[PDB]
């Protein structure tokens, strides 16, 4: 659907289709072992109309996801990836931080 | 998602509102506008939690009889408004709130 999570030995992936927001549109934050994403996007519609659309996503990261190298990208189709690499050992990196959303130029 | 059709008889919108249990949907006459609203709280999902909220306008016709625009919602997330148009002036016209019924 809308949203897969994946992980592997070197990274936890996640990516969310959120078609039409803008980076200035989603705020993406690790919060307490979570990395949370939240969206409100306008347009106008058709014959004078108008859509507005808002949500807020938690998703629970594995413990061994380094909190400060997780990185968020969005692609000029819309899809999100957060990328939080994984690591071993006593440096953790844990921490409540917010994640810059960048837009890719493709 | 959306779709409106409007011929001589009628106003018609479809739109998809799969995510949305009929109690978490509002749909509204304002100022001529029909406002359907979706809002639901936290969820859990299969990797944490959602909660999600719309807000969609629709301008109407000014020969549709607000009074007599009806709303249902099929068991697969379909919301159908109608509204039927009449030629009189302002026949019909006033806010209202109108029930999201189900279709079964």
């Amino acid at each position: 659907g809308v949203s897969e999570v994946r992980s592997d030995r070197e990274k936890f992936t996640v990516y969310l289709d959120v078609k039409h927001f803008s980076p200035d549109e989603l705020s993406v934050k690790v919060t307490d072992d979570y990395v949370e994403i939240q969206g409100k996007h306008g347009e106008r519609q058709d014959d004078h109309g108008y859509i507005s659309r808002e949500f807020h996503r938690r998703y629970r990261l594995p413990s061994n996801v380094d909190q400060s190298a997780i990185t968020c990208t969005l692609s000029a189709d819309g899809l999100l990836t957060l990328c939080g690499p994984k690591t071993s050992g006593i440096d953790a990196g844990r921490g409540d931080r917010t994640i810059p959303v960048t837009r890719e130029d493709k």
